[PDB]
């Protein structure tokens, strides 16, 4: 047999959603705790990476504005790429 991409299914809605099959063990908990969606987060994560590299020097404010899905919701997604290293904080 081989991997199935199902595992024990994380909490909230994100066990067989479109993208969780790629969500890493880290991003998974980040979206689950924030109740986010796979494709949704996968999108903002990609756009933020391209824009941040284009403008170079994007901070949290730009995140809550570009992907203004909410208040702490964007702060958690951005604080992840920022502290992780995917993007920078000015």
């Amino acid at each position: 047999g081989s991997n199935s991409g199902r595992r024990s299914a994380p909490p909230l809605n994100l066990t067989g959603l479109p993208g969780t099959e790629k969500l890493n063990e880290k991003e998974k908990e980040l979206c689950q705790v924030v109740r986010l969606v796979p494709g949704a987060y996968l999108e903002y994560k990609s756009a933020l990476l391209n824009e941040c590299h284009k403008q170079g020097g994007l901070r949290l404010a730009q995140a809550r504005a570009l992907i203004k899905i909410d208040v702490n919701k964007t702060r958690k997604i951005y604080d992840f790429l920022i502290r992780e290293g995917y993007i920078t904080k000015a």
